[PDB]
This record gives C-alpha cells, sequence and structure tokens, in this order.
C-alpha cells in the first residue's frame, strides 16, 4: 500500500496497546517514547489527523506539570532525545511549559562529562564512552533549541561531537561506523589500539544516518557542515547500500556480516536506513537513483516484517530490543520483539518520508 497507510496502522496499532500512561518505559521521560512520538507528530503533520498530536501532546503533560517541570536521567543523552516533541508541541500551542523543559534538557550539556577532546559520555555509567546513538539523542535537539532560540553556540557543539564521532569510529575499509569508542580503553569490547567495538550494528548507524540528513537543514545558511555532513551522508549511504541484502532489500543486526547464519535482518536499522535515504532525496543530498534501493527495501519491510494480527493490529516484528555496546555474540542474541517503540517510531518516520517518493515515482 502507500507509505502513510502503513504509517498510520502502526500509529494507531500502538495508540491502541498503552495509554499515555502505559507508553513504555512507563511514566518515564525517554527517547523510546520520543521517537515514537517524533514519529506520530510527523504523522501529524503530514495528516492533519488531530488524534495524533492530541497523543503526542497527553504524553508530555503527563511528565511536564504546570511550571515546565520535568523528571527525566539526568545523566544520560538518551534523555533529551524526547525534547524534538517539545519544538511542534510549543509551535502550536505556544504553551511555554514546553519551552520551559526544553531549557531543562538544554541545560543539560553544560553538566554533562566528556571525553578530553569534548564528546560527551553516552552516560555517567559509560565513563569516556561516546556511542553513535548518542548524535541521534543529543545533537537534532540541540540545533532545533539553537534555531528557537538563537544560540549559536549549540551548532559548535554538534559539529564537534559528530566531527570526534567520525574521528574515531569510521572504518576507512567498509566506510561504516563501529558502535561505540572508549577513549579511556577500560571496556572489555574496545580496541587496545583504537578504542571501537568490534562490530558494525545496524540501528546505530540508522540513527547516525537519520540525524545527518536531518541536521543539515538545522544549520545556519552557508554553515561550512553543510557541505561535510552532505558529504559524510553521500558516502555513509553509498556504504550501507552496498550491504542490503539483494533478496529481501532490508539491512542485516551485524551490517557487513549477512552471510553468517547466527546473523538476521533487523527492521529498526533497515526503517533508519530508509528514513534517512528518502529525507537525503527529498532534500538533494542523495542522487535520485537510490529511489531503487529504497523502494526495495521498502516491499521486503512490508512483505517480510509486517503484517496484520488475526484481531487486526497492525505488526512490525524483528526490532532489535534495547542493546549497549558490545561483541558480535552479544548483538546477534538480543532478543528480537515485535512493535518496541524505537522500531515503531522509525517505521513511522521512514513512512512519511517515503510517501512523497512513492507518490511521484515513475514521473
Ligand atoms: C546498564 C544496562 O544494561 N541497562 C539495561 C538497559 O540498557 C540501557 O538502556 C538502553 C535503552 O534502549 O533504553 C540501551 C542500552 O542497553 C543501555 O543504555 C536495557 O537494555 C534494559 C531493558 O530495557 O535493561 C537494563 O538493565
Amino acid at each position: 500500500k502507500s507509505p502513510l497507510t502503513y504509517a498510520e496502522a502502526l500509529a494507531n496499532t500502538i495508540m491502541n496497546t498503552y495509554t499515555v500512561e502505559e507508553l513504555p518505559p512507563a511514566n518515564r521521560w525517554h527517547y523510546h517514547q520520543g521517537v515514537f512520538l517524533c514519529g506520530v507528530l510527523r504523522l501529524w503533520e503530514a495528516t492533519g489527523e488531530k488524534r495524533y498530536f492530541e497523543y503526542a501532546k497527553a504524553y508530555a503533560d503527563l511528565l511536564i506539570d504546570d511550571n515546565g517541570n520535568l523528571l527525566f536521567r539526568r545523566d544520560e543523552l538518551d534523555a533529551i532525545q524526547a525534547g524534538l516533541i517539545l519544538f511542534p508541541l510549543y509551535e502550536q500551542t505556544k504553551d511555554e511549559r514546553y519551552v520551559k523543559a526544553a531549557k531543562r534538557l538544554r541545560s543539560l550539556y553544560g553538566t554533562l562529562n566528556r571525553t578530553s577532546e569534548g564528546g560527551f559520555w553516552h552516560k555517567d555509567g559509560y565513563p569516556y564512552q561516546m556511542w553513535l546513538d548518542g548524535l541521534y539523542m543529543g545533537g537534532p535537539f540541540a540545533l532545533k533549541y539553537a534555531n528557537l532560540k538563537q544560540e549559536t553556540e549549540l551548532f559548535d557543539q554538534v559539529v564537534l561531537q559528530e566531527s570526534l564521532m567520525r574521528k574515531h569510529t569510521k572504518d576507512a575499509k567498509t566506510g561504516l561506523f563501529y558502535h561505540a569508542w572508549d577513549e579511556a580503553k577500560k571496556m572489555p569490547w574496545a580496541n587496545e589500539e583504537t578504542g571501537c567495538s568490534p562490530e558494525f550494528w545496524a540501528r546505530s548507524i540508522g540513527w547516525y544516518v537519520m540525524s545527518l540528513a536531518d541536521m543539515i537543514e538545522e544549520l545556519p545558511k552557508k554553515h561550512p557542515n553543510r557541505h561535510v555532513w552532505k558529504n559524510t551522508l553521500q558516502d555513509m549511504i553509498k556504504s550501507i547500500c552496498r550491504y542490503q541484502d539483494k533478496e529481501t532489500g532490508l539491512w542485516y543486526q551485524i551490517v557487513d556480516k549477512g552471510d553468517r547464519s547466527d546473523n538476521w535482518l533487523e527492521s529498526s536499522g533497515s526503517c533508519l536506513y530508509m528514513y534517512a535515504i528518502a529525507k537525503g532525496i527529498n532534500k538533494g543530498y542523495l542522487d535520485r537513483a537510490y529511489e531503487t534501493t529504497l523502494l526495495k527495501a521498502y516491499q521486503g519491510l512490508i512483505q517480510h516484517k509486517t503484517e496484520t494480527s488475526e484481531d487486526g493490529a497492525f505488526l512490525v516484528k524483528d526490532i532489535c530490543v534495547g542493546t549497549s555496546a558490545g561483541f558480535y555474540d552479544y548483538y546477534v542474541s538480543r532478543e528480537r520483539s515485535t512493535n518496541d517503540l524505537h522500531g515503531a517510531g522509525a517505521f513511522i518516520l521512514a513512512m512519511t518520508e517515503l510517501e512523497p517518493l512513492f507518490r511521484s515515482a515513475g514521473k
């Protein structure tokens, strides 16, 4: 069907599964709900259906009180991501509660611990460790804030975070990027010479390319990193696409090792690549010929990873559960779950960006 049809089916399925008080982890401000609700608000923009806006707003209002107060994990980049929902909520409502909450999250950057060259630790509990996922958790928010409040120092901050991750985790051979880097070389997964984790884990690279694809347009005009991030996205997408599965159109949990019998096709990473490829084409960062890769991914996604239940629920399966930096055997051993929120968010976002290219296919 058309991308938005599946996006609405998944969103309504999950909205029917959980009240906002249940949306897991329940009564917590966290990126799982933040990425799902980014999706639902994108869907609201695409369709104009107010129920999508209202559900997102109700989660925000569950967690943020009359004075803008919010409880969250104060050492985690992960806590910052859900702040992305605050910008459309504020824009629609002008309710200063949302800007107040946003400023609480933005104020976190100055409190977090850092590697020697300034890269944020993923959490206090992960000292000297940068994980690719954190570019999505902390980067787009910062640039939205920068534009809302005209704080150019946040442009500089995201430029630095990204350059450090790319400097330390990009593999020149494949062009893929390792999941995490430990400057201290204290974790068991840290390579003794480079500090990197050993594998290309699909979702983490997915968050990175989604981030680049979304952040370029938030930079000032003529900002030097417009060129840099475009170039970076182009090469990353070329690298990723080389590993697309020829039979299903999808990508593997461990991107470069799809021949391994204990590897498997994973949905959230695949949807993130679809998002970044569609977004890149839509914005002109990527050659339009990537549309075939994209539509092939779309066909396999639906065919192999989705279904409707006897009771009518739309199900996206084989989404990796929450996963840390680690080894091959740990990654391929991760639980494969259905309709997990970060994967549902990636699915819904992918569909909204795919919709225009689907509509115009052939023209
Ligand atoms: C420290 C630890 O491993 N905590 C577990 C959670 O992992 C953290 O949460 C996230 C995330 O997606 O929420 C991913 C990383 O694994 C890590 O930062 C999580 O895996 C959990 C089950 O949801 O169990 C915790 O013990």
